[PDB]
């Protein structure tokens, strides 16, 4: 409704706006996919969210940390194959960021911004498991039911854990896309 209403529903969507790329704030963000409200599977998460690129992924755990990616690419990527047929792990491009809302709040862009194929891993997915931010751990990992995750740093982003333990509980996850050529 009102721009009161309408800030206070998105206020972490308004929190994150401008460190998007700066093509990307003249559209409209749309909820694909929330785990509230759609099933909660890795299943029901492509088919929902898989042909929309680019997407905004966030994540609040059972301990009140709030974080999430950018993701330039869209996840129906995940079964592309090289030339030799075989399925390649990792894809997307170096738009892809990692972000944190709490307790810290910090935006970790892709490394070679300013190297090896290890520190250019940024997001793979399959029917176990979605992560993104890859090199010697995983930045974000999290299971088929979308109910367990896990969080380490990565030489694709050199981050650190995102929440201070190093594992969660998702108490709701959702998804955004972007509407308005």
């Amino acid at each position: 409704k009102n721009f009161i209403k309408t800030w206070t529903d998105r206020q972490f969507l308004f929190t994150l706006w401008s460190w998007l790329p700066v093509r990307i704030t003249m559209y409209q963000p749309v909820l694909l996919y929330t785990t509230e409200e759609h099933g909660c599977s890795l299943t029901t998460f492509y088919v929902r969210v898989e042909q929309h690129e680019p997407t905004l992924l966030m994540i609040k755990t059972c301990n009140n940390e709030v974080f999430g990616a950018y993701c330039s690419s869209r996840w129906f990527e995940r079964n592309v194959k090289d030339d030799k047929g075989q399925r390649q792990a990792y894809f997307g491009t170096g738009e892809t960021f990692l972000f944190s809302l709490y307790p810290e709040r910090a935006k970790y862009p892709w490394v070679g911004i300013e190297l090896g194929h290890s520190s250019e891993l940024f997001m793979a997915a399959d029917s176990k498991m979605i992560t993104i931010g890859g090199g010697e751990g995983q930045a974000i990992w999290m299971d088929e039911n979308i109910r367990f995750g896990k969080t380490d740093s990565c030489k694709t982003f050199n981050n650190p854990p995102l929440c201070p333990s190093g594992d969660f509980e998702i108490r709701v996850l959702e998804v955004y896309g972007f509407v308005g050529i």
